[PDB]
């Protein structure tokens, strides 16, 4: 082939985010059966049909036994087939089992989103497959400078924002990207001009980029049971970044992780301190707030392109019975963001 001319890091990335090999190793992580259930045979019909019965599931343990579960657990299962042999498999009973459930199939979605985007398409052998894909991501990918004043900017986020709790790891940044997906800022400008507009972290696996950058992120589908997320069927942000880091589900087989940073339009926020499973906001609210004990100093707040970045470091909060350590942000309108840049990360684990 050609060979591309894509610089060397946009590359990796698009060998990373294109492997259908970790998309089968994300797959068995979930105790999903490859031989009833393989790659290819993965459809939205199916997994649509799946968060339905997950609803179902969701419903009988709203309203309490073991007997009538059984069979709305097993109805899961035929679905989504699970590797457990001559089995009987776990039985599905509790809100764990329900939250554990939808966030596997909301990473099938993504990984779905990004093998048909590999099986659509044409074939040439005198094009760099890397040319090929990167382009079916619809985004532009730059690499930023590790010398300008945005670099910079981004690396004090990375380094003032990491939790004392999440001290099992440190984090070093080895690209920062600056990436445009077509049409995004278009979509944002309803939002452009909007008070309170913060650029924070959002962590996701590795098999869910291409997914995130082709469609954006994305709001869990009606049939999701809105139970399964803490507040509802939104967008989750983190201010510190070892809250997002966690969700990157890095390891010792699997070092390197893939982070976003989004201008998120939060406008008034509904200021909230435990789990409310809401499907509206109030009216006058644009986004949640889930209220930490800590937060970034907020005296810290600093400027970037317009938007704040709130790059202090952990403080208390003033705020006393929460559920929460540290702040979560919600949109629940996918217009309300405009994703900025996107960071592949090192995760030191000092265990
Ligand atoms: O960076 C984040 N990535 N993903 C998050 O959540 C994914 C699942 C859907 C919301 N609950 C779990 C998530 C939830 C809260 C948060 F502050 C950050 C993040």
């Amino acid at each position: 082939h050609m060979k591309s001319k894509l610089p060397k890091p946009v590359q990796d990335l698009i060998k990373m985010i294109f492997d259908v090999e970790s998309m089968k190793k994300a797959m068995v992580e979930y105790e999903i059966d490859l031989q009833k259930m393989p790659l290819g045979k993965l459809s939205k019909r199916q997994i649509q049909a799946a968060y339905s019965i997950l609803s179902e599931v969701q419903q009988a343990v709203s309203q309490g036994s073991d007997s009538q579960i059984l069979d709305l657990s097993n109805r899961f299962y035929t679905l989504i087939p699970h590797d457990f042999g001559m089995k009987k498999p776990p039985l599905l009973n509790n809100a764990d089992s329900v939250q554990a459930k939808a966030e596997m199939l909301d990473n099938l979605l993504d990984i779905e989103v990004a093998y048909s985007l590999l099986r659509g398409g044409s074939d040439d052998s005198s094009k760099d497959p890397i040319d090929v894909n990167y382009e079916k991501l619809k985004t532009d990918i730059k690499v930023v400078d590790r010398d300008s004043e945005e670099a910079e900017i981004i690396r004090k986020y990375v380094k003032n924002t990491h939790a004392t709790t999440h001290n099992a790891y440190d984090l070093e940044v080895i690209d920062i990207f600056k990436i445009e997906r077509e049409g995004e800022c278009q979509r944002y400008k309803p939002f452009k001009q909007l008070h309170n507009r913060r650029l924070l972290w959002h962590g996701s696996r590795t098999t869910n980029f291409a997914g995130i950058l082709s469609q954006g992120l994305r709001i869990a589908p009606p049939e999701a049971p809105v139970t399964g997320y803490m507040f509802g069927k939104g967008i989750y942000f983190a201010d510190m970044v070892s809250k997002s880091a966690n969700y990157c589900h890095t390891s010792q087989g699997d070092p390197i992780g893939l982070i976003l940073l989004g201008e998120v339009a939060l406008g008034n926020m509904y200021e909230l301190k435990h789990a409310s499973h809401i499907s509206k906001l109030p009216k006058g609210k644009h986004s949640v707030k889930g209220l930490g004990k800590t937060t970034p100093d907020p005296s810290a707040n600093i400027s970037l392109d317009g938007v704040d970045v709130p790059l202090g470091t952990g403080i208390s909060s003033g705020v006393n019975d929460t559920s929460l350590l540290y702040n979560e942000y919600i949109v629940y309108d996918i217009a309300q963001v405009n994703l900025k840049y996107l960071l592949k990360l090192k995760f030191n684990f000092k265990t």
